[PDB]
């Protein structure tokens, strides 16, 4: 109806530190002889910071005529997605994404005498698969009222400026939860400990502390670069490379001018590519270990569903109501290079991975399966292995060959577990394995 | 024949740290009162590390329709000899080589 | 049957023969590097002791 | 041609290589590989008329076989691998050395 | 009917050594019945008097605070009819279902 | 929402009158004999329902 206010002041919600008017007009040539000499300083000084709420002002040569709104200013900021580069294309139909790669094989030797008889040899390619699903939907709500708003305007131009900031304010929100639902990607690979760690002292222990993590960086860097590659620094086990565009290592900012100033190198190659990769800066990781984390261009599997806007409208309101409906998938890739550098007190072994995740075998045929121990330190640790299908006949070697007896109908399950606790208190890290049985 | 697999579950060779969906739930604003605003995210938690093995998952709107794949990618990465600057030219006939 | 599009089928044909192609190149690298071990195990470098 | 854990080492630690950073006429172009195998072995410095590799098979032929319905692939490499004597090549060692 | 074919193919393969053809005609097919058309068998022997009971959701999703209602249809070989007894095999307590 | 069924089979709403599996391969003589020359007989009754 009609909302007023009276008896507001000019310092509602403000502290007074050192009352600039009354040390400017004490000043004895201190520090405010400079602003001595200044004409009409105190109206500056009134007003200088803002008015929260203002009232009419009458004019200073009638006062019957009051002073008009000469300009209005729309703040029209934008806010984006640090990680953005990261996304992929559009799936419109389907939920599924599966990723396929195919590993390198062995070496033969020239042998025409050898090869008079096994011409048709069958050689089995070594195949991976991994997948994912859409597994965020969401949507934004906004009320916009046009016809009780052209009161407060005057201008066509700004009344549509006003309502183009309300939609720019809807995309500016969805951005941020965005860029929060990657950065709960990080953190959920974390806690899963699928990540390759890196132990390191604490960074702000000592100087020392800060150059050895730079050192620890750049050589993980560079060995992830090799272009013969490793199978060390992913969650498959496989072998790949990356590119040292395609490198990007998360950090924070407080640590990250803490390297800049303190190590001489960093700070000689600022804003550089070669140097670590391209480095992206956010708040914190929520976790009581992580540092920097170092991951790959194809580590983000983000893909996007649906992006839509409709818009309903209630008469009896005279209102718009708008929606916004995101709906997309945020998975990571198993597949692609990613240390965390962790600088607190970390177990021996983080886990065990089984080359072959899931094999299909006859009833007289054997598997050989692989082990792979991700240990943070340098010491070297024995596996065991078992299998649980419950079937008699059915034996594990310690090298790793299964045999399968000649008549059972279970799944196997092949477990290879390490033992890191102390003694009479153990601690085991188990890899699986599944083995399905053919009918033979 | 028919190779299938039963009672597999999404945690078969993983190790958990410190349950972060539990943390995100009982964080008094410590270090995840970031994420508590984030809807859905259990959902991203539960297969946000990808699935090893996948089975079929029915449709929420209509429970005996299933899910498709909508997208197979095949990864493409190249190996390089890293001191491969250093190769000579070919030698179609003959064995032995003479440097003078 | 585990393909519905021919161009994922070839693309996936492309991938085991460059999967072949690394395997071959991991090796010559490997014959590469093993050429300067041989050569300082018959000590026919010039040594500098640090 | 030096291995990744030590040229982190030099290029952290001393400030002129730092500065002489992705630069040829500091010490010539650098190779970096994964360890030498050998117990005095550090690096390497060598020319490029050094390596004396030449090529000379890289064929591939296939075979089909119709009773298992599948195609079988074979790839022969065949390459001459030396080195030269002529050509400038040090090695550091760091460690027990013979006189002579 | 539902019966389709996925390859018809024939290979040959020539012995020099032994101077003979061999002849693979490989056959793979799909064969299977659509449950959703009409179909009677006409038996003549001794039938039992109930065929077979069908659930008219076969599959079904529910909510944790939810209900949901089922129909039986009962294929008997006779006019005399038949009640239906109801179970549910759940095992958890709290969760039961009603006469019909 | 992510729905999944685990430990299924295809005996949900069968009801088998004499076991044709195992009646062709224990049939000596009789009108089953027909189905013996099948090779993979009982890879088609397995899912030859539906």
């Amino acid at each position: 109806m009609r909302i007023t206010f009276n008896d507001v002041k000019t310092s509602l919600g403000i502290t007074e530190s050192y009352d600039i008017v009354n040390a400017i007009r004490n000043s004895q040539g201190d520090n405010f002889k400079s602003y001595v000499p200044l004409a009409t300083a105190n109206n500056v000084a009134e007003v200088g910071a803002g008015i929260l709420i203002n009232q009419t002002v009458q004019n200073d040569f009638i006062t019957s005529l009051v002073d008009r709104i000469g300009l209005v200013v729309i703040r029209q900021v934008s806010l984006n997605n640090p990680l953005k580069k990261f996304k992929k294309g559009q799936i419109p139909l389907g939920r599924t994404i599966e990723e396929i790669y195919t590993d390198i094989t062995k070496e033969k030797q020239y042998d025409a005498e050898e090869a008079e008889q096994k011409v048709f040899e069958r050689e089995m390619p070594n195949v991976k698969t991994l997948f994912h699903e859409r597994n965020r939907q969401g949507f934004y709500h906004q009320t916009i009222q046009d016809d009780s708003l052209k009161t407060a305007f005057v201008s066509w131009g700004n009344f549509e400026s006003f309502v183009s900031s309300i939609i720019n304010a809807i995309y500016n929100s969805a951005e941020v939860d965005e860029y929060e639902y990657m950065k709960l990607l990080v953190d959920n690979y974390y806690s899963k400990g699928l990540f390759t760690t890196v132990k390191i002292d604490e960074p702000t222990s000592s100087t020392g502390a800060l150059t050895e993590f730079v050192k620890k960086m750049r050589a993980t860097a560079r060995k992830l670069t090799l272009p013969q590659g490793s199978r060390d620094w992913n969650s498959m086990a496989v072998r790949t490379r990356s590119y040292m565009e395609d490198l990007h290592l998360i950090i924070d900012a407080d640590l990250e001018a803490e390297l800049d100033v303190d190590v001489l190198a960093k700070a000689f190659n600022m804003n550089r590519t070669d140097f670590l990769g391209n480095v992206t800066v956010i708040d914190g990781f929520a976790s009581t270990g992580l540092e920097a984390v170092l991951v790959d261009k194809d580590w983000f599997m983000v893909y996007d569903n649906l992006h839509k806007m409709e818009t309903v409208r209630n008469p009896r309101g005279l209102y718009w109501n708008y929606y916004y409906h995101v709906w997309q998938t945020l998975s990571v890739s198993r597949f692609a290079n990613a240390v965390a550098f962790v600088s607190g007190d970390v177990p021996a072994v983080t886990q065990v991975i089984v080359s072959p995740n899931i094999a299909a075998v006859k009833q007289g045929g054997q598997q050989q399966f692989t082990a792979y121990v991700r240990a943070t330190n340098a010491k070297d640790h024995k596996v065991v292995w078992s299998v649980e299908g419950g079937s008699t006949g059915t034996a594990i070697t310690g090298d790793g060959l299964l045999s399968v007896s000649g008549n059972e109908d279970n799944q196997l399950t092949v477990k290879a577990t390490v033992d890191i606790g102390t003694e009479d208190k153990p601690k085991l890290v188990v890899g699986e394995a599944v083995v399905s049985i053919r009918p033979n």
